[PDB]
């Protein structure tokens, strides 16, 4: 049965007005700024980019990949794709 969210865990995340997009949840460094109650840091492979997302848009990877795993015209997404599959837990910094 799953548990909650945790750093580490991949995704596919939703933002309004772009595709399901490749993403993990990050951890938050020390003397980081934290998200708002109920929202996790997701990390947008691809773009590097980070959002705060609760859990209604995020949709775990492995159950999620072959809807959602497909190349995409988007800046960004296809070497996102590659990043959750290959090397999902790198530093992108």
């Amino acid at each position: 049965m799953p548990h909650a969210f945790k750093p580490g865990d991949l995704v596919f995340a939703k933002m309004k007005g772009y595709p399901h997009w490749p993403a993990r949840i990050d951890d938050i460094a020390d003397g980081a700024v934290k998200p708002p109650p109920n929202k996790y840091p997701i990390f947008f492979f691809g773009t590097h980019e980070t959002a705060f997302l609760g859990p209604k848009d995020l949709f775990p990877y492995d159950k999620s990949k072959d809807k959602y795993g497909k190349p995409n015209k988007r800046k960004g997404f296809n070497e996102g794709l590659w990043e959750i599959q290959n090397n999902p837990h790198a530093s992108y910094s």
